[PDB]
Protein backbone atom coordinates (compact mmCIF):
# COMPACT_ATOMS: atom_id res chain seq x y z
CA UNK A 1 0.00 0.00 0.00
CA UNK A 2 0.81 3.68 -0.36
CA UNK A 3 1.96 5.77 2.59
CA UNK A 4 -1.12 6.99 4.49
CA UNK A 5 -1.97 10.68 4.30
CA UNK A 6 -2.36 13.01 7.29
CA UNK A 7 -5.28 12.69 9.71
CA UNK A 8 -8.52 14.14 8.38
CA UNK A 9 -9.35 15.18 11.97
CA UNK A 10 -6.30 15.83 14.18
CA UNK A 11 -8.06 17.05 17.36
CA UNK A 12 -7.19 15.72 20.79
CA UNK A 13 -9.35 12.74 21.69
CA UNK A 14 -9.42 9.75 23.98
CA UNK A 15 -7.07 7.10 22.53
CA UNK A 16 -7.14 4.74 25.53
CA UNK A 17 -10.68 3.76 24.52
CA UNK A 18 -12.91 0.65 24.45
CA UNK A 19 -11.59 -0.46 21.03
CA UNK A 20 -7.93 -0.06 22.11
CA UNK A 21 -7.49 -1.56 25.60
CA UNK A 22 -4.08 -2.30 27.06
CA UNK A 23 -3.30 -6.01 27.25
CA UNK A 24 -0.24 -7.82 28.60
CA UNK A 25 2.14 -9.70 26.33
CA UNK A 26 1.30 -13.20 25.15
CA UNK A 27 4.07 -15.70 24.36
CA UNK A 28 5.73 -14.64 21.10
CA UNK A 29 4.59 -10.98 21.29
CA UNK A 30 7.46 -8.67 20.32
CA UNK A 31 8.35 -5.33 21.90
CA UNK A 32 11.50 -3.37 21.20
CA UNK A 33 13.43 -0.16 21.83
CA UNK A 34 10.63 2.29 20.91
CA UNK A 35 8.13 3.05 23.67
CA UNK A 36 5.78 4.70 21.12
CA UNK A 37 5.43 1.67 18.86
CA UNK A 38 5.44 -0.64 21.88
CA UNK A 39 2.46 1.22 23.36
CA UNK A 40 0.59 1.20 20.06
CA UNK A 41 1.05 -2.59 19.83
CA UNK A 42 -0.01 -3.11 23.46
CA UNK A 43 -3.23 -1.12 22.81
CA UNK A 44 -3.98 -2.85 19.48
CA UNK A 45 -3.32 0.21 17.28
CA UNK A 46 -0.73 -2.13 15.78
CA UNK A 47 -0.94 -5.93 15.70
CA UNK A 48 -0.37 -7.04 19.30
CA UNK A 49 2.45 -9.43 18.31
CA UNK A 50 4.59 -6.44 17.21
CA UNK A 51 4.89 -7.30 13.51
CA UNK A 52 3.36 -4.73 11.16
CA UNK A 53 3.39 -3.18 7.70
CA UNK A 54 4.73 0.35 7.11
CA UNK A 55 1.16 1.53 6.40
CA UNK A 56 -0.06 0.05 9.69
CA UNK A 57 2.77 1.82 11.54
CA UNK A 58 2.08 5.20 9.94
CA UNK A 59 -1.65 4.94 10.62
CA UNK A 60 -1.02 3.87 14.23
CA UNK A 61 1.43 6.67 15.15
CA UNK A 62 -0.94 9.26 13.68
CA UNK A 63 -4.15 7.85 15.15
CA UNK A 64 -2.77 6.93 18.58
CA UNK A 65 -0.35 9.81 19.25
CA UNK A 66 -0.88 12.46 16.53
CA UNK A 67 2.66 11.94 15.17
CA UNK A 68 2.95 14.17 12.09
CA UNK A 69 2.71 12.60 8.63
CA UNK A 70 6.09 13.60 7.20
CA UNK A 71 7.98 12.43 10.30
CA UNK A 72 5.93 9.21 10.34
CA UNK A 73 6.73 8.49 6.69
CA UNK A 74 10.45 9.19 7.03
CA UNK A 75 10.93 7.17 10.22
CA UNK A 76 8.80 4.22 9.11
CA UNK A 77 10.32 3.72 5.66
CA UNK A 78 13.83 4.30 7.01
CA UNK A 79 13.26 1.58 9.61
CA UNK A 80 11.62 -0.74 7.08
CA UNK A 81 14.44 -0.32 4.53
CA UNK A 82 17.15 -1.32 7.02
CA UNK A 83 15.25 -3.63 9.44
CA UNK A 84 12.13 -4.91 7.59
CA UNK A 85 11.33 -7.45 4.92
CA UNK A 86 10.81 -5.58 1.67
CA UNK A 87 9.16 -8.53 -0.15
CA UNK A 88 6.58 -9.41 2.53
CA UNK A 89 6.21 -5.72 3.58
CA UNK A 90 6.58 -6.66 7.28
CA UNK A 91 8.69 -5.11 10.05
CA UNK A 92 9.28 -6.33 13.60
CA UNK A 93 9.18 -3.57 16.22
CA UNK A 94 11.73 -5.57 18.24
CA UNK A 95 13.72 -8.77 17.78
CA UNK A 96 14.34 -10.66 14.57
CA UNK A 97 11.50 -13.07 13.84
CA UNK A 98 10.52 -15.71 11.31
CA UNK A 99 7.15 -13.91 11.20
CA UNK A 100 8.56 -11.30 8.75
CA UNK A 101 8.95 -14.16 6.21
CA UNK A 102 11.73 -15.61 4.03
CA UNK A 103 14.91 -13.55 4.36
CA UNK A 104 16.81 -11.75 1.60
CA UNK A 105 20.48 -12.66 1.06
CA UNK A 106 23.30 -11.32 3.27
CA UNK A 107 24.39 -8.66 4.03
CA UNK A 108 20.76 -7.57 4.70
CA UNK A 109 19.81 -8.73 8.22
CA UNK A 110 16.02 -8.04 8.50
CA UNK A 111 16.77 -7.83 12.21
CA UNK A 112 13.77 -5.78 13.36
CA UNK A 113 14.09 -2.56 15.33
CA UNK A 114 16.42 -4.35 17.80
CA UNK A 115 19.16 -4.44 15.12
CA UNK A 116 21.98 -2.31 16.47
CA UNK A 117 23.52 0.37 14.25
CA UNK A 118 20.84 0.57 11.55
CA UNK A 119 18.08 2.64 13.26
CA UNK A 120 18.65 1.72 16.93
CA UNK A 121 21.74 3.20 18.53
CA UNK A 122 23.70 4.36 21.52
CA UNK A 123 22.93 6.85 24.30
CA UNK A 124 19.24 5.96 24.51
CA UNK A 125 17.50 7.38 27.60
CA UNK A 126 15.92 4.24 29.09
CA UNK A 127 17.69 1.47 27.12
CA UNK A 128 21.35 0.45 27.43
CA UNK A 129 23.91 0.58 24.62
CA UNK A 130 24.21 -2.67 22.65
CA UNK A 131 27.81 -3.10 23.91
CA UNK A 132 26.44 -3.62 27.45
CA UNK A 133 24.28 -6.58 26.38
CA UNK A 134 20.72 -5.32 25.83
CA UNK A 135 19.69 -2.47 23.56
CA UNK A 136 15.90 -2.95 23.79
CA UNK A 137 14.54 -3.77 27.27
CA UNK A 138 13.44 -1.07 29.69
CA UNK A 139 16.25 -0.38 32.16
CA UNK A 140 15.18 0.63 35.68
CA UNK A 141 18.49 2.27 36.64
CA UNK A 142 18.41 4.44 33.51
CA UNK A 143 14.76 5.32 34.11
CA UNK A 144 15.61 6.31 37.71
CA UNK A 145 18.25 8.64 36.26
CA UNK A 146 15.54 10.14 34.01
CA UNK A 147 13.45 10.66 37.19
CA UNK A 148 16.43 12.29 38.94
CA UNK A 149 17.03 14.64 35.99
CA UNK A 150 13.30 15.47 35.96
CA UNK A 151 13.51 16.29 39.70
CA UNK A 152 16.63 18.44 39.17
CA UNK A 153 15.73 20.32 35.98
CA UNK A 154 11.95 19.93 35.49
CA UNK A 155 10.41 20.39 38.95
CA UNK A 156 9.69 16.65 38.96
CA UNK A 157 8.38 16.54 35.36
CA UNK A 158 10.15 15.68 32.12
CA UNK A 159 10.33 18.69 29.80
CA UNK A 160 12.68 20.04 27.09
CA UNK A 161 15.10 21.45 29.71
CA UNK A 162 15.36 17.99 31.26
CA UNK A 163 15.78 16.49 27.77
CA UNK A 164 18.71 18.84 27.11
CA UNK A 165 20.53 17.80 30.29
CA UNK A 166 19.75 14.07 30.06
CA UNK A 167 20.67 13.81 26.36
CA UNK A 168 24.14 15.17 27.17
CA UNK A 169 24.55 13.00 30.31
CA UNK A 170 23.84 9.83 28.32
CA UNK A 171 26.33 10.85 25.63
CA UNK A 172 29.01 11.56 28.24
CA UNK A 173 28.31 8.26 30.04
CA UNK A 174 28.65 6.30 26.77
CA UNK A 175 31.90 8.16 25.97
CA UNK A 176 33.22 7.22 29.42
CA UNK A 177 32.21 3.53 29.35
CA UNK A 178 31.42 2.23 25.84
CA UNK A 179 34.65 1.82 23.82
CA UNK A 180 32.49 1.18 20.73
CA UNK A 181 30.24 4.26 21.21
CA UNK A 182 28.99 5.56 17.84
CA UNK A 183 27.17 8.87 17.48
CA UNK A 184 27.13 9.74 13.79
CA UNK A 185 24.80 10.23 10.84
CA UNK A 186 21.29 8.78 11.34
CA UNK A 187 21.75 8.12 15.08
CA UNK A 188 23.10 11.63 15.67
CA UNK A 189 19.78 13.02 14.35
CA UNK A 190 17.36 10.54 15.94
CA UNK A 191 19.03 10.70 19.37
CA UNK A 192 18.10 14.39 19.67
CA UNK A 193 14.60 14.16 18.21
CA UNK A 194 13.60 11.22 20.41
CA UNK A 195 14.27 13.18 23.60
CA UNK A 196 11.48 15.63 22.65
CA UNK A 197 8.90 12.91 22.00
CA UNK A 198 7.94 12.28 25.65
CA UNK A 199 7.30 16.02 26.14
CA UNK A 200 5.42 16.38 22.82
CA UNK A 201 3.52 13.08 22.55
CA UNK A 202 3.24 11.38 25.99
CA UNK A 203 1.70 14.51 27.59
CA UNK A 204 -2.11 14.31 27.69
CA UNK A 205 -3.40 16.43 24.80
CA UNK A 206 -5.90 18.36 26.92
CA UNK A 207 -2.87 19.89 28.65
CA UNK A 208 -0.20 19.79 25.89
CA UNK A 209 2.03 21.75 28.29
CA UNK A 210 5.27 19.86 27.63
CA UNK A 211 5.49 18.65 31.27
CA UNK A 212 5.39 14.85 31.49
CA UNK A 213 4.74 13.37 34.95
CA UNK A 214 6.76 10.35 36.10
CA UNK A 215 3.74 8.05 36.55
CA UNK A 216 2.82 8.56 32.87
CA UNK A 217 6.49 8.32 31.86
CA UNK A 218 6.89 4.94 33.59
CA UNK A 219 3.60 3.68 32.12
CA UNK A 220 4.82 4.35 28.57
CA UNK A 221 8.54 3.57 28.92
CA UNK A 222 8.24 0.38 31.02
CA UNK A 223 4.75 -1.02 30.47
CA UNK A 224 3.85 0.20 26.96
CA UNK A 225 0.64 1.47 28.53
CA UNK A 226 -1.33 4.68 28.09
CA UNK A 227 -2.58 6.27 31.29
CA UNK A 228 -6.25 5.72 32.10
CA UNK A 229 -8.26 8.26 30.06
CA UNK A 230 -5.23 9.30 27.95
CA UNK A 231 -5.98 11.88 25.25
CA UNK A 232 -3.53 12.16 22.36
CA UNK A 233 -1.85 15.45 21.45
CA UNK A 234 -4.18 18.18 20.01
CA UNK A 235 -2.35 18.62 16.69
CA UNK A 236 0.21 16.74 14.58
CA UNK A 237 3.81 16.96 15.80
CA UNK A 238 7.02 15.05 16.37
CA UNK A 239 10.26 16.82 17.22
CA UNK A 240 9.24 20.38 18.01
CA UNK A 241 11.62 21.98 20.52
CA UNK A 242 14.64 19.86 19.51
CA UNK A 243 16.54 23.17 19.17
CA UNK A 244 16.30 23.60 22.99
CA UNK A 245 17.86 20.16 23.51
CA UNK A 246 20.73 20.86 21.09
CA UNK A 247 21.27 24.39 22.43
CA UNK A 248 21.77 23.08 25.98
CA UNK A 249 24.94 21.17 25.01
CA UNK A 250 25.84 21.37 21.31
CA UNK A 251 27.72 18.28 20.12
CA UNK A 252 29.58 17.23 17.01
CA UNK A 253 29.02 13.78 15.50
CA UNK A 254 31.74 11.26 16.31
CA UNK A 255 32.67 7.97 17.90
CA UNK A 256 34.96 6.36 20.42
CA UNK A 257 37.82 4.68 18.55
CA UNK A 258 38.02 1.30 20.34
CA UNK A 259 38.72 2.78 23.79
CA UNK A 260 36.74 4.71 26.38
CA UNK A 261 37.30 8.49 26.48
CA UNK A 262 38.50 8.65 22.86
CA UNK A 263 35.58 10.53 21.26
CA UNK A 264 36.76 11.51 17.80
CA UNK A 265 34.79 13.84 15.57
CA UNK A 266 33.80 12.44 12.17
CA UNK A 267 33.99 15.09 9.40
CA UNK A 268 32.36 12.63 6.95
CA UNK A 269 29.18 12.55 9.09
CA UNK A 270 26.16 14.68 8.45
CA UNK A 271 25.16 17.08 11.21
CA UNK A 272 22.28 19.55 11.67
CA UNK A 273 23.89 21.93 9.15
CA UNK A 274 23.57 19.21 6.43
CA UNK A 275 20.16 17.45 6.75
CA UNK A 276 20.07 16.43 3.05
CA UNK A 277 23.46 14.70 3.48
CA UNK A 278 21.92 12.55 6.23
CA UNK A 279 19.26 11.38 3.74
CA UNK A 280 21.78 10.87 0.90
CA UNK A 281 24.18 8.81 3.02
CA UNK A 282 21.35 6.76 4.47
CA UNK A 283 20.34 5.72 0.93
CA UNK A 284 23.75 5.60 -0.82
CA UNK A 285 25.68 3.94 2.00
CA UNK A 286 23.39 2.34 4.59
CA UNK A 287 20.61 0.92 2.38
CA UNK A 288 22.92 0.18 -0.57
CA UNK A 289 25.39 -1.75 1.62
CA UNK A 290 22.58 -4.04 2.85
CA UNK A 291 21.34 -4.61 -0.73
CA UNK A 292 24.39 -4.12 -3.01
CA UNK A 293 23.19 -6.17 -6.03
CA UNK A 294 19.50 -7.00 -5.53
CA UNK A 295 17.54 -9.44 -7.70
CA UNK A 296 14.54 -8.28 -9.74
CA UNK A 297 11.73 -8.40 -7.12
CA UNK A 298 13.97 -6.87 -4.41
CA UNK A 299 15.21 -4.05 -6.64
CA UNK A 300 11.58 -3.14 -7.34
CA UNK A 301 10.62 -3.27 -3.65
CA UNK A 302 13.70 -1.17 -2.75
CA UNK A 303 12.82 1.49 -5.33
CA UNK A 304 9.17 1.64 -4.21
CA UNK A 305 10.14 2.02 -0.53
CA UNK A 306 12.89 4.53 -1.38
CA UNK A 307 10.29 6.65 -3.24
CA UNK A 308 8.08 6.50 -0.12
CA UNK A 309 11.07 7.44 2.07
CA UNK A 310 11.69 10.52 -0.08
CA UNK A 311 8.09 11.71 0.58
CA UNK A 312 9.17 12.06 4.23
CA UNK A 313 12.24 14.18 3.41
CA UNK A 314 11.99 17.92 4.12
CA UNK A 315 11.54 20.16 1.06
CA UNK A 316 14.74 21.34 -0.66
CA UNK A 317 16.57 18.00 -0.89
CA UNK A 318 17.23 16.15 -4.16
CA UNK A 319 16.16 12.49 -4.43
CA UNK A 320 18.98 9.98 -4.98
CA UNK A 321 18.66 6.78 -6.99
CA UNK A 322 21.04 3.96 -5.95
CA UNK A 323 19.35 1.41 -8.29
CA UNK A 324 18.55 3.74 -11.21
CA UNK A 325 15.18 5.21 -12.18
C1 LIG B 1 6.97 6.49 13.24
C2 LIG B 1 7.62 5.34 13.42
C3 LIG B 1 8.55 5.09 14.55
C4 LIG B 1 9.62 4.25 14.47
C5 LIG B 1 9.94 3.35 13.29
C6 LIG B 1 10.33 4.33 15.71
C7 LIG B 1 11.51 3.61 16.01
C8 LIG B 1 12.32 3.87 17.10
C9 LIG B 1 13.56 3.21 17.35
C10 LIG B 1 14.20 2.13 16.52
C11 LIG B 1 14.05 3.75 18.50
C12 LIG B 1 15.34 3.36 19.18
C13 LIG B 1 16.38 4.46 19.06
C14 LIG B 1 17.28 4.30 20.24
O1 LIG B 1 17.03 4.87 21.33
O2 LIG B 1 18.28 3.55 20.13
C15 LIG B 1 13.14 4.73 18.96
C16 LIG B 1 13.27 5.48 20.10
C17 LIG B 1 12.21 6.17 20.64
N1 LIG B 1 10.98 6.34 20.12
FE1 LIG B 1 10.34 5.73 18.41
N2 LIG B 1 9.72 5.23 16.48
C18 LIG B 1 8.66 5.75 15.88
C19 LIG B 1 7.75 6.67 16.39
C20 LIG B 1 7.69 7.11 17.71
C21 LIG B 1 6.57 7.72 18.31
C22 LIG B 1 5.28 8.07 17.61
C23 LIG B 1 6.91 7.97 19.63
C24 LIG B 1 6.09 8.53 20.72
C25 LIG B 1 4.76 8.59 20.70
C26 LIG B 1 8.23 7.45 19.83
C27 LIG B 1 8.96 7.50 20.98
C28 LIG B 1 10.28 7.05 21.06
C29 LIG B 1 11.13 7.34 22.24
C30 LIG B 1 10.78 8.10 23.50
C31 LIG B 1 12.32 6.79 21.97
C32 LIG B 1 13.52 6.84 22.89
C33 LIG B 1 13.54 5.70 23.90
C34 LIG B 1 14.72 5.88 24.83
O3 LIG B 1 15.73 6.54 24.46
O4 LIG B 1 14.70 5.39 25.97
N3 LIG B 1 8.66 6.94 18.66
N4 LIG B 1 12.07 4.77 18.11
C1 LIG C 1 -13.05 15.91 15.19
O1 LIG C 1 -12.86 15.06 16.32
C2 LIG C 1 -13.30 15.66 17.55
C3 LIG C 1 -12.90 14.75 18.72
O2 LIG C 1 -13.15 13.37 18.41
C4 LIG C 1 -14.80 15.92 17.49
O3 LIG C 1 -15.23 16.64 18.65
C5 LIG C 1 -15.16 16.73 16.25
O4 LIG C 1 -16.59 16.78 16.12
C6 LIG C 1 -14.56 16.09 15.01
N1 LIG C 1 -14.82 16.87 13.82
C7 LIG C 1 -15.64 16.46 12.84
C8 LIG C 1 -15.78 17.40 11.68
O5 LIG C 1 -16.24 15.40 12.86
C1 LIG D 1 30.27 -1.52 17.39
O1 LIG D 1 30.27 -0.43 16.46
C2 LIG D 1 30.08 -0.80 15.09
C3 LIG D 1 30.01 0.45 14.21
O2 LIG D 1 31.10 1.33 14.50
C4 LIG D 1 28.80 -1.61 14.91
O3 LIG D 1 28.72 -2.12 13.57
C5 LIG D 1 28.75 -2.77 15.90
O4 LIG D 1 27.51 -3.46 15.78
C6 LIG D 1 28.91 -2.21 17.31
N1 LIG D 1 28.60 -3.28 18.26
C7 LIG D 1 28.17 -3.06 19.52
C8 LIG D 1 27.85 -4.26 20.38
O5 LIG D 1 28.07 -1.94 19.97
C1 LIG E 1 20.78 -1.08 33.29
O1 LIG E 1 21.65 0.05 33.15
C2 LIG E 1 22.65 0.09 34.17
C3 LIG E 1 23.34 1.45 34.11
O2 LIG E 1 24.02 1.62 32.87
C4 LIG E 1 23.56 -1.12 33.95
O3 LIG E 1 24.62 -1.13 34.91
C5 LIG E 1 22.74 -2.39 34.08
O4 LIG E 1 23.53 -3.56 33.82
C6 LIG E 1 21.58 -2.35 33.08
N1 LIG E 1 20.81 -3.58 33.11
C7 LIG E 1 20.04 -4.00 34.11
C8 LIG E 1 19.39 -5.33 33.88
O5 LIG E 1 19.88 -3.38 35.15
C1 LIG F 1 11.12 22.59 32.84
O1 LIG F 1 10.60 22.73 34.16
C2 LIG F 1 11.34 23.67 34.97
C3 LIG F 1 10.73 23.70 36.36
O2 LIG F 1 9.33 23.95 36.27
C4 LIG F 1 11.33 25.06 34.33
O3 LIG F 1 12.22 25.92 35.05
C5 LIG F 1 11.73 25.02 32.86
O4 LIG F 1 11.50 26.31 32.26
C6 LIG F 1 10.93 23.95 32.15
N1 LIG F 1 11.29 23.92 30.73
C7 LIG F 1 10.39 23.83 29.74
C8 LIG F 1 10.94 23.83 28.35
O5 LIG F 1 9.18 23.75 29.92
C1 LIG G 1 24.48 9.56 -3.73
O1 LIG G 1 24.52 8.96 -5.03
C2 LIG G 1 24.15 9.86 -6.08
C3 LIG G 1 24.20 9.11 -7.41
O2 LIG G 1 23.20 8.09 -7.41
C4 LIG G 1 25.08 11.08 -6.09
O3 LIG G 1 24.63 12.04 -7.04
C5 LIG G 1 25.14 11.74 -4.72
O4 LIG G 1 26.12 12.78 -4.73
C6 LIG G 1 25.49 10.70 -3.66
N1 LIG G 1 25.53 11.32 -2.34
C7 LIG G 1 26.39 10.95 -1.38
C8 LIG G 1 26.29 11.70 -0.08
O5 LIG G 1 27.21 10.05 -1.51
CL1 LIG H 1 0.51 15.49 9.80
MG1 LIG I 1 19.46 2.56 21.67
Amino acid sequence: GLPPGPLENSSAKLVNDEAHPWKPLRPGDIRGPCPGLNTLASHGYLPRNGVATPAQIINAVQEGFNFDNQAAIFATYAAHLVDGNLITDLLSIGRKTRLTGPDPPPPASVGGLNEHGTFEGDASMTRGDAFFGNNHDFNETLFEQLVDYSNRFGGGKYNLTVAGELRFKRIQDSIATNPNFSFVDFRFFTAYGETTFPANLFVDGRRDDGQLDMDAARSFFQFSRMPDDFFRAPSPRSGTGVEVVVQAHPMQPGRNVGKINSYTVDPTSSDFSTPCLMYEKFVNITVKSLYPNPTVQLRKALNTNLDFLFQGVAAGCTQVFPYGR
